[PDB]
């Protein structure tokens, strides 16, 4: 099957060009760009990647959560957990001038803790010892290698046997027996791991059966193309089932998002629209000699023999898109002052648009302007008269079609456009919407039938076509009357194919709800679109004639159709996660009023949308660029009740529950400034320095005293900077030797470990930045209240005593700032209790367990 | 945006006072700034437009 040829510049061609779905996507994006104007394969692949989303990581060995530092001694070593530094390094600079940056950073923090907390064990290694199953040293949550060579032999032996005593303990659960042992893990990720394990130990095989049944229901509805049943091999007891997602999605959740009509249309295009070809009713007629084709003289004879080019091809496929989407796509005429042509093409477009397009009834895909243009064009054609002379009887007004024509006085004024019933178009006294059975999607019960026919036709006509022929036989134009009489079956079969495409392939969650579809036309006639918004595209004149002379026959179905329930369920789960993120952000703001920063619903929405899958971000961005929202929409949408339960949402809720303590999130406000003479090694007598070593930090181990300390809130700091005595005040008060606090707001802090002398910036930086703008301003030099601040852990290398050139600070200097924390990050512990972190219960499934989920396993598709 | 509220910049207001800032004291500038920043922006509807 190949399309009928079209002229390309000077030579005919019959190639299909780009895909129809790609064309629709680029046309809609270009249109919305023009809307705002005062990659299509990338976005399609971004939508495709939504299926490949994976939440829980099946890992061989849990991540190491501790490490050690040893310095010239056997009794004690320093220990540190890596969780705090990994939590801190994902930070970003914070100012209260940017609430959206603030809350986007918080969202990044909680997403990081959720992602690092979600994991599970499958195939742990085992070793044997005297018939006892013992875990390997590497599977633990604590890694130690540097401590072994340096320690005294007795301590080495008494830690070696204790390490060897890590015997695997056996136990049984609902899935028979598994392996249990002790381990070490940090608190938040262990809480997330426990929550995930508790969800896993829940059993919902009945939910699996219901999901299978819904899949089969949708499958026999889509029995024309969807067929995949693999259930025969699933039933083996040596398996583990992870029901991470509930498949019977609820369309109300995804249809509650305000101004989401454009995004829903665009992603329905992405996931359902098929690819076709454009075929003439009589193939290969464009190759025969033109003398055969242009038989005589007339407007129809002039348009006969013309051939289209790429512009008309694109406009014809735009027309077909509008026909396949009645309630979302409307059309108008592309009008410019540069047009010049025969009015014959305008007359034929006028006479044919009444047959091709529908108005009134239950749905209309034309504008009032377009309907009026079609009416005046048909008036011009009916008044146009070249080979005969017949009588005409005009009416009282100057309206189009307000006359009577023919030997019998026949009223053509019915064909004047009216949206109340649709007399002049295909909605004229013919049923088009009907209900048969409860659909698998509970909001898309309707069936759309053009011209009242169903594919489940030879020689059938319909009402509008019958009175069209009645018009034309009253007008006495028997030439094109016979032409339309002969061309009837092609029109009927093409509209049957369009009906089949509309009713069968397009059934998805993204179809417009029935109430909104019925209320679209009242909103259109009223003029105020309070609920939904369609889009209107421009199309040329002769594209109508070429559309009536062409057809649409599919060749390749949409490849994404095999995972569309999966991607839509994931998409709804993402919406639910974002909504609960909004809720918990609002609650956290209420919970901590004195130190958090006030933001608006728009700020919260942008913050929660900043970290999101790319397809979701792009579709929301384009929808909200096309159509607007206000604070009222956010305040309503945050209060709506519906949610989509999921493992992802449960993990998010548990992440918030662990993040109730905002201080544990590597955020604080306990930053202080106080001059300390920076300690340095004496480096005079070599042997004692080698035996001792030295390490230092700016840690505040205890909170400072309530007296001899001042506070600077941001407003006082701003006013002092605007005055210009900020440096003087700080200088005098620090010459007074007092503590100072930069409290009021949350500051991100980084942590970093140093084995040598660092650059001077981290040594003696300041919590603020001071910039002296040009003289003659309103407010003089200004202050950025918060900037990069880094707590540092300085531990020198004893070997570098041979080369002090990289270790001497040349000239003595002061240390400027200090930070207070309450949690333990690095602590000095005696070697007698290194193993004191082995306090968490690790469980693991056997290797022979086959652990998976069929909803993600189905994506093979063969 | 100040304290979560939209406040217009001080130059949209048709008052020129850049010359008298260096003569005021601490308290005077404090009350002048406190009065100035409180001119929030309210929302309204005109001809069914926001």
């Amino acid at each position: 099957i190949k399309t009928t040829p079209y002229l390309e510049g000077d030579v005919l061609s019959s190639d299909s060009g780009p895909l129809l779905s790609v064309f629709a996507l680029q046309e809609i994006m270009q249109k919305v760009r023009q809307v705002q104007a005062d990659d299509v394969q990338k976005i399609l692949d971004d939508i495709k990647a939504l299926a490949a989303e994976q939440v829980y990581k099946i890992v061989k060995v849990p991540s190491i959560s501790f490490r050690h530092i040893v310095m010239q001694s056997r009794d004690r070593v320093l220990r540190v957990d890596t969780y705090y530094e990994e939590m801190s390094q994902v930070g970003d600079v914070i100012t209260e001038d940017e609430p959206e940056k603030f809350y986007s950073t918080i969202i990044k923090k909680v997403r990081f803790i959720r992602g690092k907390g979600s994991f599970i064990l499958h195939d742990i290694p085992t070793r044997d010892h005297r018939g006892m199953e013992v875990a390997e040293p590497e599977v633990l949550g604590v890694e130690f290698k540097n401590v072994l060579p340096v320690l005294t032999a007795e301590h080495r032996a008494m830690i070696q046997n204790a390490l060897d005593g890590s015997i695997i303990e056996n136990g049984n659960v609902a899935t028979r027996d598994v392996d249990v042992f002790i381990g070490a893990c940090s608190e938040p990720v262990y809480r997330i791991y426990n929550r995930l394990q508790g969800y896993i130990e829940a059993v919902q095989l009945q939910e699996l059966r219901n999901s299978i049944g819904w899949l089969e229901r949708l499958g026999h509805r889509k029995r024309i193309t969807y067929s995949q049943e693999v259930l025969t091999d699933f039933r083996r007891q040596d398996t583990i089932w992870v029901l991470a997602l509930q498949l019977p999605v609820n369309p109300q959740v995804v249809w509650d998002v305000p101004r989401s009509s454009i995004a829903n249309l665009i992603m329905n295009i992405a996931t359902c629209l098929p690819t076709g070809e454009y075929i003439a009713p009589n193939p290969r007629i464009s190759s025969i000699t033109l003398t055969q084709r242009i038989t005589t003289t007339g407007p129809f004879a002039i348009l006969t023999g013309s051939t289209p080019t790429a512009q008309q091809l694109n406009d014809v496929r735009k027309i077909y898109l509008a026909l396949m989407f009645p309630g979302q796509i409307i059309l108008d005429l592309k009008i410019d002052p540069g047009e010049r042509m025969d009015p014959a093409v305008r007359m034929v477009a006028g006479v044919v648009g009444h047959l091709l397009f529908t108005a009134g009834g239950r749905f209309t895909n034309l504008t009032q302007n377009m309907a009026r243009q079609l009416d005046i064009a048909l008036n011009d054609y009916l008044l146009y008269m070249y080979n005969t002379r017949v009588q005409v009887n005009y009416g009282p007004t100057g309206e189009p079609l307000d006359f009577q024509i023919g030997r019998n006085q026949y009223d053509c004024n019915v064909f004047r456009a009216d949206f109340a019933t649709g007399t002049g178009y295909n909605g004229w006294a013919t049923i088009d919407v009907e209900y048969r059975e409860p659909a698998p999607y509970v909001h898309a019960q309707r069936y759309i039938r053009y011209c009242g026919i169903d594919s489940r036709g030879i020689g059938m006509t319909y009402h509008c076509y019958n009175e069209m022929l009645r018009m034309l036989v009253a007008a006495g134009k028997d030439s094109e009357a016979a032409y339309f009489r002969s061309m009837l079956p092609f029109h009927m079969v093409r509209f049957a194919r369009i009906n089949q495409i509309i009713n069968e392939d397009l059934h998805s969650v993204f179809s417009l709800p029935d109430d909104m579809f019925n209320a679209l036309l009242p909103d259109l006639i009223a003029g105020a679109h309070q609920n939904a918004d369609p889009v209107v595209l421009d199309v040329s004149w002769i594209s109508l004639w070429f559309a009536f002379n062409r057809s649409f026959e599919p060749t390749h179905r949409n490849e994404m159709l095999e995972v569309a329930p999966l991607i839509e369920s994931v998409y709804a789960s993402e919406l639910s996660v974002m909504k609960v993120d909004m809720r918990h952000l609002s609650l956290m703001q209420r919970r901590f009023p004195d130190v958090l920063i006030q933001a608006r619903p728009s700020h919260f929405w942008k913050a929660v949308l900043n970290d999101s899958p790319e397809a979701v971000k792009a579709v929301m961005n384009l929808s909200h660029s096309h159509n607007f929202i206000n604070i009222r929409d956010m305040m309503r949408w945050v209060m709506l009740p519906s949610l989509q339960p999921s493992l992802k949402l449960a993990l998010e809720e548990e992440a918030w529950a662990a993040a109730n303590d905002f201080e544990d999130l590597m955020l604080t406000d306990q930053v202080y400034m106080h001059r300390d003479m920076l300690p340095e090694p004496r480096l005079d007598d070599i042997e004692r320095f080698r035996q001792e070593g030295f390490y230092y930090t700016n840690m505040l181990e205890a909170p400072p005293e309530i007296d001899r300390v001042v506070q600077y809130t941001y407003e006082i700091a701003r006013l002092q900077a605007n005055m210009g005595q900020f440096r003087a005040a700080l200088r005098r008060i620090m010459d007074d030797d007092d503590w100072v606090r930069f409290g009021g707001v949350l500051r991100t802090v980084r942590v970093k470990f140093y084995d040598a002398r660092p650059p001077d910036d981290v040594l003696q930086g300041l919590p603020f930045s001071y910039d002296t703008n040009e003289r003659g301003g309103l407010a003089y030099a200004t202050i950025k209240y918060a900037t990069e601040t880094t707590i540092f852990y300085l531990i020198y290398n004893v070997e570098f005593s041979n080369t002090p050139d990289s270790l001497v600070l040349i000239n003595p200097t002061y240390t400027m700032t200090k930070v207070f924390i309450n949690k333990r990050i690095v602590e000095r512990v005696r070697v007698g209790q290194i193993l004191a972190v082995l306090n968490r219960r690790f469980v693991a499934y056997k290797g022979k367990m086959r652990i998976m989920d069929i909803t993600q396993s189905l994506k093979m598709g063969t």
